[PDB]
Formats: structure tokens, C-alpha cells, sequence
């Protein structure tokens, strides 16, 4: 059983994918493992490069395919290099930048608590055990936070064994392959959805109910049209801008919100009005609900986040 | 006539593209023949890898190619792997990420009833027959679906024989490739689109016929044209956020009753007023259809689903 | 003078880029000539997969590169194939995935009378002559067209001789390539283009002209503006969803239709008003011309037409 | 120093890029020169196709590497041809697709005047120089350019000698490349943009105007507000469609100009009104401005296009 | 210590990528160093191209690697090109674009100062020393600063060690590489944003605040609610045109701010009026403070600017 050992190094993690769940991973694999002694020219370690190590290979030097498990595509290698030395060891080194894949919830958008990746394990051994795994996820934490999109932790590592039930027509023992499974947790920068979205979406909610501060009935209702017309035009400003998705995030509950708001007050108003004994008696009380549901939605609100 | 067994790992469907009808697979095919049995290294099984593979190819080493009939473009192929044993057979196992097309109809599309589906076959071998096919849906169907765009229920395996019959200038019989067909069922998640678009859309109908409890004849119209302009900010919405088809989804008719309602209204309202024996004799009872079409619209929409 | 039999077999015809004139064409093609009679393993014809053709050039075996002439990039190749002969003959077969050019005109948008070209062509042989070409599109013409974007009619081929008056330091006659030339004849889906855009837009021009049923010059005019207003919220809507060109559609001319009508009406209402020997004798003819140019719209409409 | 003949033939200019100035070239070249004479078997020219020119080089025959000076990544290398004649001279024809980049002005967007260019020069050859050179524009001008967004002129070469200051340590005179510089003139098709977005502008500034038409003050002031907001739901129809620039153009002007003639208006107004020595003093002459800049406007507007 | 001498040749930087700090470089790289002279053809340099250069790698000819430490990706090579002198010394010579990664702070979006930066380091050798670095930004400063979207200032090398505190399991000193960074100055072109964005923004928070200059109670305050519209309606322009952040930039405060001052006159309008002795005792000098917050709107903002 080869003992190996790797270590990656998190260069930067990007493009997030909202709805393919995916993300963007650049930075280097490193692996260690020690063969049969070798000459090497001179006597200090061989190095080769990029073309050569495939050479290598053709003349019997082994060297193990280690898969990305959950890596959407095919990982974009750069350079790739094999430090032989005489000693037996080997050390590969190689620069890679893959989509990576995982199960993300986005159900409170504007506040994320999402955890990137990766999963190494040998593509076709059974007995080629992954040794000590090192992450070196060299990023600055409290550096500039509010310039990047997610802000993180530490890394975490995490080795150990697959059984997969349906391989060759292998009895013995061969189903049992080492796993290297590191993990990142990030949280989202609330900070511009805050200041660009909710908030002018509250003013908008707000503004919404001095509807009932008129005088006449046409006045109250006819308004409270062109109210509609304005959370529908920001319905639009919001889609085009935010992440599409399966299902329905705070912001869109906001919206959703905004639209019960103004039918409810059209219902009100369109109460008050015909709820007489008279023509024009409009309940002094109801049509001067002015705070009834203003401080009343802020308890259907916090009920929601309960 | 050579066995071959196939084995397709399905690991993700994703990247639905609606007008195209294409959506990506992530997976491995792993595919089993027997050959003229070999004098393998020590014994135990030889593990060729990638580059190699080429290799004993150019050697006489055969192996079968086998395309994927229903495939946009060419796979992207991850790490390849041939498994020799000593007792002749041979096992072939990599891991793939391409676009399969696939007939797909989106007329309900808020509620979608689709079928994933792949289909192997020997790219050039009469007689090379595909003995037991087998998928390994190994996803979580009651997991956390509300995290997924689509629902999934069970693997769907089939082998069959397609007949050619504009070959080469062959005529005893060769025109007959087995061909593996699998099939996913899969149903689209109504969430998201009831509650972002049916539902505002319906609080916009609604509150359109409260067009009818204003008084006047001029409110009673001139606010129509702001409910008018109400339903095209609102098509805006939908449109740049829905995926683009050649033909009307369930929404897209919701769209155009919310611009008959409006239309019809315009005539109702244009024709109460003008309808007289006078200048301002608005039927009392057209007037205060306040009721009638407003359930008399749950009457042609119920019919619409019969 | 080789004798070259092409087939072309057309899988789907999809993703029409209006502005660039592309559109994608996923099929096979299979070339077929007589070499001199090989000796052939066993003796039933050989078969040549992919990596191997290369390997059989660098040994003479003389394959001619067949150009897509009117390929916009270049095509995506999937599986090669050589099917090799005892008697000579070679068969070529291999899948394909391009874009391909051709002249397209979307004047009359909505309703497209579009026609898809490829066009192949010895890349550099003066005499390899093009035999007979075949296309099967087995593509079904009544099956489910209600589904697809475009509507078909039946294949049509044309091989040709092409003159360059440019050419190597030649003078004897080499100057004529042979050239297959297939042609589909395609119809546009009208459908949701009528009952989402003209249908609406319609309701829309309508419902303008029942500005003239309003009893005073103010409301007559200040209703207006908000009828502008919603011609321009509907260019939004058509605009952001269909395709873009450097020309007008019938569509964009409706649109501007809908622009006049309205600056008519503006026109009009600050005549009938100001046109007077008084103050407020609106042309009683005139005021009530709600029956003028509604149908005089369907003159200045039919005449476009003619 | 070795003579090379060079032929461009141009097959399709589309897909302009405005940002980032940018445009693609479709076409084939053709490079000739003489070298030392070679046995041709049979003794009529040589053909190597694809594969097979990078065999010919490493066994000595060279061929310069001609690089495209202004091309953004790398070009779409079709196929590739090498004619070797008995006599010496080689011949190499090559389709291309490749994204050219020039300097390029869009002020006066609407009617453009721009240049499309090409720039070939050997990549590492001092004293390589390029003998003549040929560019077949096989287009067809007065065809059908209202079909196309561009319109041509004629096409234009010019050899010439640049001098590299910074080259190796070579001192002679080893720092000057020959250079093939191509350039076609073209003219934008404005038709689309007149008709749909300058002339739909004009009629909104026009119907601006009648605002003065109106009796009351308040009608006068409140319309305009709602002329407000159509222009500015002007200017998302007209970003959304119009191509994203650093710099504003034409259109982007008579939006600020219908910006201003409201702005203009809104003060005037609530000057009329409030210049007073009463207070509905509204000066007859300037509340009946109604002429005034209307064509006051075409003395501002003759003046910016002077 | 293998002495190396760079020259980077900056040929065009373009398309930011906002989002992801990202932004493309296209230009050539040469490298130079001196071997064990050797023996070349003639005498003069021999010139080795793409498809050869590696060739003389497979016959001991080292190449080092040279890593793009910031670049997303792996950039994209063109023609390479080893010039091999007999003296040793060897000249390596490619050009390339890829895309490069840095801090990029938007905060002041309309007016930027970023700076574009490349990082270059030998890929696998500690002892093989970067000489001298140079860089030749041959693009015109003040030429047609007006034509393309940023302006620069003047290029910047700066040679430095960097060591890595978890590299081999090597003590002695081996953990130094040098690596080469050029820093690029430049400056967004405020220009279009000014004049289609900052401007009219203004021109409608202007007409803004003319809401005062309104007799009547409720004119006041219904007008006022087509005048959010519209500020919404102005959201929508500038986000689908302007680029996604995870933060607000200068004209996303300005929309905050037409926000506020729209619900502040909201305020005070419904406070004046309700705020009474009577009924409609409207405070004279707040209903009159036509000049108030109009000024004071300038104040509250040269505040945010110090």
C-alpha cells in the first residue's frame, strides 16, 4: 500500500454559480510518494517539467491518477513538474484551476452560509493509501473583506475510505479507496443587497401605505394603482440584476410582500368605502388605520423570522 | 459476436437549455468484454491509465468505440482507464461531461413533465452486442429536493437492435447495432414561479377589476390605462427572467388574460357610459358588475384546463 | 479524376443567430472513393476508429481534406472512422457539429422564409470529382412542429464546378473544384410572435383610440400621455425579448404605428379644441371621429400590405 | 532575403465588438516564395494537406511563421495546405477566423465611419521581406446592403518597413520587419436606428411641447412630470438595446436633450405662473410660448451639428 | 544561478471583468540566458519555432518555466520562438493573452483609480535568478485618450525574493524564487457616466423638489408618487446598463439619495398639511420651503464628499 501525500494550495475561489451549484477553484496539488531508489545525474534531485514527465511514464515510471471527485468538466492544468529523487521519493507539482461542484442552499440569499469543496481519491487504485493531507489556504481573512464577495474561516481537512458496492468482479477486499476531502466555509457580504436593495424596497413599502393620508376615495384608490405599477417596475429592476435560482429567496419574499401590502390596503380602502349605511360614511377609524398595519406588518414580518 | 457489458454512472443532470432542449451529464461508463486471455506483470490485473492506453491501442490491443448517439458536440472525457486481466477480459472506465439532446416539450412549462435520456452505441461494429446494461442513479430522490430544480423518480434501462438501411454496399445482414437507451424521469419544481410570478400576477388581475368601484366615469377609465401599463411592466418582468421559447408557456396565457380583462373592461366601461337613453345613465347593474366577471374569469380559466 | 459519393445525414438544424446569419448543424458525413485493392486482415473490410486514421496517413494511405465552405469557425468533429476495402474502396464516415453562414433576410420577422445551406468542397484537388451526394433528413416534417421554432419542407441537393480566377502560377485548367451544395427550406413558427406581441400590441393601438369618448379637452389630452407612456413601456418588453437587426421588422413598424396613431390623436385633440371662433366649440364631427381613422387606421394598414 | 507574395481573400466582416473595438475576419491566405527545387514524385506538385506540413518541417522544410499584429487571441485555424512545386517554390493556403482590433470612433453612433484592418509580419524574420500583396474583397457591393449592417467602399493595401528599437543584442541593422497592412472602409446602416429610435424620440419631444396647450397651471406643471417619466422610460428601451460605450453618442444626446426641453419647460411654468403682480398673472405671451422653442429647439439643435 | 533577462512588451489591456477583478493582457514575453555555447548551422543564430522547440526539450535543451502567478487561467500562446546563439546565450520570444487578477476597488465607480498588474516567477527553480526586467508599454498616452475607456500614466517594474514556508522537505535555503511584477497605473473616463447618468439623475431629483411649487394638497402629494416611479424607473436604466458589485457605488447613493428626498418631501407634505390648528393651515413657510432642502440637499451632500 503506497503511502502518498498531498497538499493543496487555495489560490483564490470564484465564480460562483448559483443555479449549477458550481465555483471556480484555482491553486496547486502537490503529491509525495517514495519508489525504489533511483541514479539521478549529478546526485541531487531530477527535476522535470511539462512535455518530459509524459516521456517518463513511457519508460515505466509509474505515476497515480489522482481524481478530482467532484469537479464539474475537467480541471485546467498548467504547469505540471516531477522532482525525482535518488533517495526513491517523488514529489508531483502541478497548478490547476477547476469548477467544482457541491450542494448549495441559497434560501436566504441576501445572508449566505455557503461551504466550498474539493475531493481528491485515486481514479484507479485500490490500495494506494493517501498518507497526511495539507491546505494551505494562504488568503488574508481579516485583510479586505468588504472588497471581495465572501468572507471566510479555516480551512478543514478530513481523510478517509469509500466502499462502492458495485466494482469489478472483485471479491476479495478491493472496494476500498482513501478520500481526501477538504472544506471551506464562507459567509456572504450582505452589505450592497442592504444598501441597494432592501432598503429603497422598504421606502417603497413605506411610502406605500401614505396612501391612506388622502382626503377623497378616488384619490386613495387611483393612487394606490400607480403603487402596484411601482413595486412591479421594481420587480423587474431586482430579476434582472439578482442570481436566478429554483426557489424563492428573502429579497423575493420582499417583493412578495410589497404585493400583499398594496392588495390588502386596495381591499381596505375599497371597504371602508362601501362598508356603510349611507354612501360616503368611510369608517373614521379604518380609513385612519394610518398605524394600524404599518406597525402590523412588522408583526406578519417578525413572525416570518421566528 | 463480442459481450460487452456497459455501466453508466449518472452523478449530476444539470444545465437545462429550454430552447435548444439540451442538458448536461456528469457521470462515468465503465464497459466489460472478454478477449484472447494475456501474460499480465506479476499476475494480478495490469491498470493502464491515461496517456497510456493510446499506446496499447497502437499495439493491436482493441477497444471499441463507442458513441453516444444523442450527444450535442463531443463529451469532455476526464480520466480514462483499462483494466487488463490476465483470464482475457478487459475493462474499460472513464469519467465524462457532455450535452445530450432529447425532444422536449415546455408547454406547461411552470409545470414540466420531462425525460432525461442517453443512448449508446458501437460506432462502427455490425457485430459487437451490448449484453447487460446498467445505471447507477445513485442521487438522493427524497433528499433535499427543495434545494433542486427537478424531481426525479427512478433509472430506465432498455437495449434494443436499430436497423440502417443506407449502409455500405453490405447485403447479407450487416445493418443491425445494439443500441443502450436510458431514461430518466424527471418533473419541474412549481415553487419558485407560483410564488414569484402566478401569485403577483394574480394580486395585479385582481386588483384590476377594483377598477369598477370608483365612481366617476373618467376615473373609472383613465385608471384602467395605468392597470394597462401595469401588465406591460409586468410582461417585462416575466420575459427577461423566463427562459425564451418558440412557443407560449401557462404564464405566457396568464399574460394575455390579464390583457383581455383589461381590454374587456375598457369596452364595458366605454360602453356602460355611452349605453343610455340620456348622457350619464350607467346601467346600474353593468356598472356594478363588480362581481360578475371577476368570478366570470374563474369560469373561462377553469375551462381552459379542462 | 477520383470518384468522391458524399452523405450528408442532417440531425438538427438549431440556434439561428439573426444578427451574425448562423445557425448550428449537428449530423454525419460519409465520403466514399475506389483506391487500389488492399490486403486486409482476415478479409472482411478493416475499420479504422479515430487516433488510428492519423497514424495510417503518415503511411501513405491518401485521405482528402473535404472544407465546409461556408462554415463560420470550424466544425466540431466527433468520431472519425475509415472503413477500408479489400477492393479498394474507402469509406469515411464521422459525426459533426458546426455553424454555418448563409444570406438571411428577417424583414417580415414574424413570418420568416428562411432557407439553410452547407456547402462542401475539395479543399485543395482541381481533379477529385464529387460523384453523387445524398442527404437524409430523416427529420420528421408533420410530427410535432407545434414544438419546434421552424417548419421544414424537403432537402435539395446541386453539385456544381466553382471557377477561381486567382490561383497558383496554373494556366492549363486547373481552376475548377466540384462543390455539393444542400439547401432546407424553413418556415417561421408565428404563433407566440401573433398571440404575444401582435395580439397585445393590437389591444393596445385599440384601447388608444377610446381616448376620443372622453367628455373634456383635459382628460382627452392628459390621457394621452399616458398612453405614450405605454407604447414605450411595450417597446421595452418587445425589445429586450426579440432578436436584434440592423432593419425594422413588421413588429417595429407596428410599434412606430402605435407612436403615430398616438401624436395623431395629440394632433387632432389640440385642433379640435384650439379650432374654433370661441373658445371651446370642439368640431362636434370631429370631437366624435371615435369612428374616423379606427378603421381609417385599417386603410393606411392595408396599403403596407399591398 | 527571401520574396513572399501574399493573397487575403475576405469572406464575411461581422460581429463588431464596441467595447473592447473589435471585429471578426473570415478568409484564406496564401503565402508564396522560392526555394531550392525538389523531387516531386510523379513530378507534378506536391499536395500536403493538415497532419502532414508539420511532418515536412521537422525534416528541414522551413516555413515562416506570419503573425498577425492585430489580432485579440489567436486566429481559428481551418484547413491548412502546403503545394510543393519541382521547381522550388511552396505555396501554403490556410482558412481563418480570426478577432482583429483597431482604433475605433463610435461619437456619431447612429451614421458610423469606420475601418476595418488587417496587419500580417513574419514573426522572427529580419530579412524575410514580402514581395506583393493581394486582397480579393469577392464581396458584392451594391448587392444587398440593406440586408447587412455594414455598407463598403473598396479595398486598400500597403507594404512598408517598422523599425523595432529594443530588439537583441544586434547591432548592423537587424530591426526592420516587413509589413502587410490591409484596410476596407465602411459605413453603418442607420435605417433601423432612425426609424426606431431617432424618430419615435422626436414625436415624444414633440407631444413634450403641447404641454403648454393646456388651460390650468396645475394641468400645465403635473403632465410634464409624467412626460418625465416617459423619456427616462425612454432611455432604459434605448440602453438596453443599443451598444454599451465609454462615451456618449448621438441618441444619448437627444436624450439629454429631451431631458432639458422638459427641464426647460417645468421652469417656465412655474415662472409664467409665479411672475407675477397678482397671482394667476400668467404672462399671455410666455404661457403662449407655444412657438416659441418648439422651433427654438432647431436652432439649438442646428448649432450642435455645426 | 542561471541569470535571466525579462522584457515584457504590453500590447492592449482590456475587458474588465467588475466582478471578478479580472482583466485581459495581450503582448509577448522574452526571456534570455546563456548555455554552454554550441554549434549552429552557418554560424549565425539558428531560429527554432512553434511545433520544433519542443523537439530540442526531448534532446536535453532546458527550458525553464516561467509562471503567470496572477493569471486566472492559463494564458493563451501564440507563436513561440527559441533564437539559439552559438555563444550559448538563448533567446526565448512568445506572444500571448491571458487573463490576469488583482485588488480592484470600485467604491468610486463613475471616477476609478486602478491599477493593472502581471507577476512573473520561475515555476520550479529556486537558484535561477531574474537579471533585469523591462517593460515596453508602447501605447500613446495623450493620443485618442477620448476614444478608448481608460487613461494610464507610466509603466513600473520591481524585482523582488518571495519565500515559501512550506515547500520540499528541504532545510537549507531552498525556498527563495525571484519574481518579476509590473504595475500599470490607470484612470476610468468619467465622461459617459456624467453626461448619461450623473446629469439627468440630477435633472430629475431637480424636478424633484417643483413638487412644492404646487397650490393644492392632495396635486402635492398624488405627484409625488409618479415622481418615485420614476426614480425607480431610473434604478432600472442604470443597473441593467452598468456593472454588478458586491457594493454601492457612487451612483448607486445618488438613487439612495433621490429616495430619500422623495420620501422626505413625502414627509413633510403630509406635515404640513395635518400639522394644524384647523384644517388646512398649512405652514406657510414649510409649504414654502421651495428653498429649504433644494439648497440643503447640497449641503447634505458636500458632506458625503468630505
Amino acid at each position: 500500500p503506497v503511502d502518498v501525500s498531498v497538499s493543496i494550495f487555495i489560490n483564490k475561489i470564484y465564480g460562483v454559480n448559483t443555479l449549477e451549484q458550481t465555483y471556480k477553484v484555482d491553486g496547486y496539488i502537490v503529491a509525495q510518494w517514495t519508489g525504489k531508489p533511483r541514479k539521478t545525474p549529478g546526485d541531487k534531485p531530477l527535476i522535470v517539467e511539462n512535455t518530459q514527465i509524459e516521456r517518463w511514464i513511457n519508460n515505466g515510471l509509474w505515476v497515480p491518477a489522482l481524481e478530482f471527485i467532484n469537479v464539474v468538466g475537467s480541471p485546467d492544468t498548467g504547469n505540471k513538474r516531477l522532482m525525482l529523487f535518488p533517495d526513491g521519493r517523488v514529489i508531483y507539482n502541478a497548478r490547476f484551476l477547476g469548477s467544482f461542484s457541491n450542494d448549495m442552499d441559497f434560501r436566504l440569499f441576501p445572508f449566505d452560509r455557503q461551504q466550498f469543496v474539493l475531493e481528491l481519491e485515486p481514479f484507479s487504485y485500490n490500495n494506494q493509501q493517501l498518507r497526511f493531507s495539507d491546505i494551505q489556504v494562504y488568503t488574508e481573512n481579516i485583510d479586505n473583506e468588504e472588497i471581495d464577495e465572501w468572507w471566510i474561516r479555516k480551512a478543514s481537512t478530513h481523510i478517509s475510505d469509500i466502499r462502492y458496492d458495485h466494482l469489478s468482479s472483485v471479491q476479495p477486499n478491493q472496494n476500498e479507496f482513501s478520500r481526501i476531502t477538504v472544506r471551506i466555509d464562507a459567509v456572504r457580504n450582505p452589505s450592497y443587497y442592504l444598501w441597494s436593495f432592501i432598503l429603497p424596497l422598504g421606502l417603497i413599502i413605506a411610502a406605500s401605505w401614505s396612501v391612506f393620508w388622502l382626503e377623497s376615495f378616488s384619490e386613495r384608490l387611483q393612487t394606490s394603482f400607480t403603487l402596484m405599477l411601482t413595486v412591479v417596475a421594481y420587480a423587474a429592476y431586482t430579476s434582472n440584476i439578482l442570481p436566478r435560482l429554483p426557489y424563492t429567496t428573502v429579497i423575493d419574499q420582499m417583493i412578495i410582500a410589497g404585493y400583499g401590502s398594496i392588495f390588502a390596503a386596495i381591499l381596505l380602502i375599497i371597504f371602508a368605502h362601501h362598508r356603510q349605511a349611507n354612501g360616503v360614511e368611510d369608517d373614521l377609524l379604518i380609513q385612519r388605520c394610518r398605524l394600524a398595519f404599518p406597525l402590523g406588518f412588522l408583526a406578519i414580518g417578525c413572525v416570518l423570522v421566528i
